[PDB]
C-alpha cells in the first residue's frame, strides 16, 4: 500500500525512452527502422512502444524486443547500454555484412559470428584493444542449432566491426590483410555489443546476412526472411529461460 | 573512457534532492532544520547541501549526513524512503520524546528504544499490524555502549510512535493504557523507520531526549547536548564499519 | 605540458613572503606574533608559513591565514596590500581597542566596528579625507550574527584609527571630542584596512576588546578567548563561500 | 600617493627582460638581431630596450616592439609567452619561408598564411595535435588589405612550421606529401605563435618571403623591403585599435 | 611499471604486525590497551591497525601511532625493537610511575624525566652497565616547553626503570638508597627505551603520572588527562618536524 | 646479546632464496642451470645454495656467486632484482650471442659489451625507452684487461638485448637494420641488467660468446672456456675491491 509522490513511475532511459519493465530479457537489434518493420510483421503479433524504434514482438508465445536507431545517430551503442541499464539479459544484432571470403560466402549466404575484429572506436573507449570481442557461447550456439533445425545453411567466422564500412562507405586500409587472416564478413558494431556484454555480464550474440563482397569492388528475400526466421525463433527459445 | 550523453550525473531523488554519491552509509535524522543546524556545529565540520534540509556531517574522521523535513511535511517517512534508495545502510532517529514513566523518567532524560508501538499511520501501509517494529539490535547496542563510554545515563524500552500527539498536539486515547503495559516513551515515527528497515534490510535505531510528562498534563542544554553527543559519537562508530 | 624556465614559481610578494597560491580568499589579521601563536593553538589544526608572521589556519574544515607584523615595523598596511595583490578577497583585523563610552564599555567588552575615523596617516596617501572609511556591510553582519549564536554579546560602532595611541603610547588631541561625537573605541589601523578595501573591492571589517579606558587615565583570559571565537568562526563562515 | 617600498617597479619578464610598460599592445618578431636592425632603420624613429633583442619602433605615429631571439636561442617562443604576460594584444612573426610550390611561388615572392601545419613540437606541449593552428582573420585581412593597398602582390596559403628545417638544415620527411596536400609554404614557428594565440586570446598573423624552393635541392632587396613595409604598416594599422 | 610477485607488499614486523608504510615518524607508547583507548579517545580521530594494540592517531592535523602490548607479554622492548626497524624516528613513552620523594611529589603530579637508573634487565643485553640510560634533549626539552605552555606544572627528575615494582609488584631493595640519590620517581621500561634510542639513533623521552608513594607503603581524571594532552600535543609537534 | 623471538634470521628473497648474509659482493649471472655447472667445475671450490639455481664460487681466493634461472622462467630480471635488494654491487652476464657482423665476428669469438639496444621488454616497465642501456666503465674495462692479460683476443661492440631470439627463437623485425647500424652482436637481456643497475647504482657487464650467424640463417670448447675464465678472473678481480 506504499506509494509516494515522485516515485510512482519507473526511471525512463534518456534516449531509447524505455523503463525497466517495457525492457524484456531478451532484446534483437537491427539496423534500421524499416527493418524493424521487416520483423515485426514476420511476428504473431506486436506492440509498438512509441530518433530510436522500438516495438514489442511476440512470437511462437514469446515477448521480447525488436530495436533500431532512427534519423539522427550512426549505430547502436547507446541503445546496447540504456538495454542493459533496464535489465536485458541477452542482446543478439542481426544485420547486413560484406563477405571477405568471395570463394566460400557469396550475396544471400548467413553468417553466424563468435568473435569480432575491434575497427568499431566505441569498445576501445571501454577496455584495451588487446581484450577479445567474443560471442557468448550459449547464444551463438542457439543461433546455429536454430538453423540446423530451419535447415538454412550458414557459415561461422570472425567478423570484422568497422566504424568505416557501412557508417561512411570507406573501405578499410586492413580490410584485404583481415580477408587473409580468415576473417569471414565486415559489419558495423557487434564487436561494440561483445565488449559491453562480456564487461556487463550479458549475453550477446550477432547474425549476418552477405548484402555483397566489398573485395569484389537488393538482397535475395527468401535468404533475408531465412535469416529474420533464426533470428526471431533464437529469440523466442532464449526468453523461455527468463 | 565511455561516457554517455544523459548518462554523466547520477539520479537524484525527487525530495530530498540526493545522489547516491551524497549519500554516506550512516544517516543521522532529526526533528527539524533548527537541530540540525544544532547539530552541525557540535561537529568538527559541515557541509550543506541545498522542503528537506541535509548536511554532510565530519565528527571525529567520519562522514554521515544529518536530515530533517522543512517546511510543508510532517515528518520524514518520504527521507527514510529516498535515503534507502540511495544506499542507506543505518539510520538513526534522535529527537524529543513525552515519559510515559513519570516515576522513572524525567524531563532531560535520555530514553534509546528496542521497538515501538504503531500508532504511527504509515507502516501500516507497508505491513500488517501483528508486524514488530523493532530496532537493529547492533545499533541499539552501539547507542548504549558510546552513552556508557561517555558516563550519560539512560533508560532503555519501547516507544510509541505516534501520528497524533508531536504532530497534532493530540492526546492519544491509548496512551494511558500503553503507559500501564510498560511503554516507555511517545514519540512520532521511529516505528516507521523500524518497519522500512527491516522489510529493506536497513539498521535502524532510535534515541530521545523527555521533553515532558504527557500524563501529567524549553530542554535542559546540557542534558540535549549529551543526547546529540551520543547520536554522533555513534554514528561515527558505525560510519567506521562501511 | 608547457613549463618555461624562469616561469616555475609564483610572484612572491616583497614583505611577507607569500604567493598567490599560498594566500587564502579570506585572512585574519591579529597584532603581534603571539596573538598569532594564541589564535592558531585555538584552530583545529595549523601550518607555519615561514618581520611578517603568516600562518595557514584551519578551523572547522577550512582553510584562512592570520598573519601579523613582526619586529621591525609599525603595523600592517604593506601586508593589507601584498594579501590582496595576492588576491585576498575578505580581510579581517582583530585585536584591542580603548573604549571611549566609559558607561557604556568596559575592559574585556567586545566591539564590532561598522566604519572608522581616519586619523591612521596611511589612508589619506590614497584618497582625500572627506571618503568614508567604512566596513563591508556583510562582514560586519556575519560577526554580529556569529557573536549572537555564540551568545558572546557585543557593542558595535564607530572606531576611531590612530597612529598615536597604541604605536607612540600618545594621547590623541581629538580624543575627547570624539567620545562627544558618540564614537565607540580607539584602535590603530582598521580606517586605513577599510579605506584600502574599499578602492580594491575587497570586503573587510573589523573586532575589537576592551583594553582599557583612555579617558579615564592584561585582559580578562575567558572575554579575550571569546572575541578569537568570533573571529574565527566568522573567518570560517566565509572561507565556504570561496 | 602611496608607494611601498619593493612595489615600484613592475615585475620584469625573465628572458626579454620587459616590463608592460615597456610592451606595446602590437609586436612584431622577426628572425635576428640584425633583421630587427634591418626593420629599425625603416621606422620614423626607435628606441633601443637593452640573449633577446626588444627595440620600440615608431612607424606612423604608432608604437610597436620589434623583438627577435639572440645568441644562445633556437627561437621566440619563450617570447611569445613574455610578450603575452606583458599584455600584448597582437603578434605577428615576419620572415623567411620555402616555397613548396616551386610552379606558383617563387624566391622573392611574399606569402601571408591563414593557418599552419603544426610540426613545431612547442604546440605539442600546450594542445592535442588535432587542435587547429589557425591566424587571426582580422590580422589575416589587414596584413593582405596592407598589400593590396601598397600594390605588392602576395600569395595566401598555408605554412608548414617546421622544428627542423630552419632550425637543423633537415629536410622534413613529409614535406612532399605536403607540398601535395596544397601547403604553400615552410617556415619555423608560426605554427607555435597561431595556437598560443588562440589558447591566450591574443591575436596572431604571419608573413613570410620565399628564400628558396627546398624540394627543388640572399633575398631580392626590393622584395624583402616590400615585405618589411606591409609588416610594418600592417602593425601601425592595428597599433591605432588600442 | 615494474611489480615483481612477491615484491608488492612490505615487510610486516613479526610481533606489531606492521609495516613501514603503517608506521609513522613520531609514535606514542603507552602501558595497556585500554589506555590506547583513552588517548585515541581524546584525539581529533583514529585508525585502528588490527598481543600488541596499534592505532593511527591525529591530532592537531598530525598523524603518529599509539602502542600498548596486549595479553601475553610484559613490556614493549619488542615494540621499541620492531617501530625503529620501521623507521620511527621518535618514541616517546608515556605512563604512571611511583614517587620516591614524598615531599615534593605526590599522587597526581607530573613528572618529564631526563634520564633513568637501568633496573630494567632488557638494556643490559645491549651494553654494559656503565652507558647511561639518557633522554634526547629535544625530546625532553619539547615536553617541558609544552606543560608550560599548558599551563600544566611538572618536575623533572631521573627515574629508575624497574623490572621488578610494575611487572612483578616486587618492591627493589635499592629503592630507598635511590630515592636518597635524589632519583625522583619508579617506572618500568623506559631506561631500555632509552638505551635502544641511543644506540639505534632515535630520538626518545618520557613522561609519567605518580600513581602511588612506594616508600610510605586510581588517578585523578583531570590531572591524567593533563598528562596525556602533554603527550599528544608534544607528539603532534614532534610530527611536524618529519 | 638482546636477540628477539621472530628476528633471529634474515629475509629471504622470495625466488632465489637467499639471504644477504649468502649474497656476495659480486655476481656472475648466466644462462641455465648446466652452464653454471660447467662454471663451478672451472672453480676452485664452490658450495651449493640449494626455479633459480646458485652457487658460491671460490676463485683464486674470493667468493661470489653463480646464478642462473631454472625451469618455469625465461631470464633472471627478477634475479637482478633480488640480487641488488640483498646488497649485490656487481653483477656481471655472461653467455651466448648471435653475431651482427659476419665479416668481423665468427663463431668462438667474444664480445665484450659496453651498451646495448633494449629490445627486452622489462626495462621499458623501469624507465622511458630514450634511457641508455649502458654497462659501467669499471666493469667493462676490467673484462678487457683481464682478456688482454689472458691473451684472449675480444671484440667490443653494442649488443641487442632481445626478448625475442633466445627466448622465442624469433627473428627480430630490426635486426638487419641494427647489424647496419653497427650494433656487434645478438643475446637476451643485458639491457634489463644494464638499466637496473644505472637505476639502482649497481655496476654491471656482460660477455658473449658467438654461437652462430642469425643473419646467414655446439660451440668450441677452448673458446668457450676462455670466456668462462675471463668472467671468473674478473669476478675475483672486482671481489678484492670490496
Amino acid at each position: 500500500n506504499l506509494y509516494f509522490q515522485g516515485h510512482m513511475e519507473e526511471e525512463m532511459q534518456r534516449h531509447i525512452k524505455l523503463t525497466p519493465s517495457q525492457t524484456t530479457p531478451v532484446v534483437l537489434v537491427v539496423g534500421d527502422p524499416g527493418r524493424v518493420d521487416k520483423v515485426k510483421m514476420l511476428c504473431d503479433s506486436y506492440v509498438d512502444l512509441a530518433e530510436y524504434k522500438s516495438v514489442e514482438c511476440t512470437y511462437k508465445g514469446q515477448k521480447f524486443l525488436c530495436v533500431s536507431h532512427g534519423v539522427g545517430s550512426a549505430g547502436c551503442a547507446i541503445c546496447f547500454e540504456e538495454l542493459m541499464n533496464n535489465g536485458a539479459k541477452v542482446i543478439i544484432r542481426a544485420g547486413s555484412c560484406g563477405s571477405l571470403q568471395p570463394t566460400q560466402m557469396k550475396r544471400g549466404d548467413i553468417c553466424i559470428c563468435n568473435a569480432a575484429v575491434r575497427e568499431d572506436r566505441v569498445s576501445h573507449l571501454m577496455i584495451y584493444s588487446d581484450f577479445p570481442a567474443v560471442a557468448d557461447f550459449e547464444v551463438y550456439d542457439t543461433l546455429n542449432k536454430v538453423a540446423q533445425e530451419l535447415e538454412v545453411p550458414v557459415f561461422n567466422g570472425i567478423s570484422l566491426s568497422s566504424d568505416l564500412y557501412y557508417p561512411h562507405k570507406i573501405i578499410p586500409t586492413r580490410l584485404e590483410d583481415y580477408s587473409k587472416a580468415n576473417v569471414a564478413v565486415v559489419e558495423m558494431e557487434v564487436a561494440t555489443l561483445m565488449v559491453m556484454g562480456t564487461l556487463r555480464k550479458v549475453k550477446t550474440g550477432g547474425i549476418f546476412i552477405v548484402d555483397g563482397c566489398p573485395l569484389k569492388w537488393n538482397l535475395v528475400p527468401e535468404k533475408l526472411e531465412n535469416m529474420i526466421k533464426i533470428s526471431l525463433e533464437t529469440c523466442a527459445r532464449l526468453a523461455k529461460k527468463y
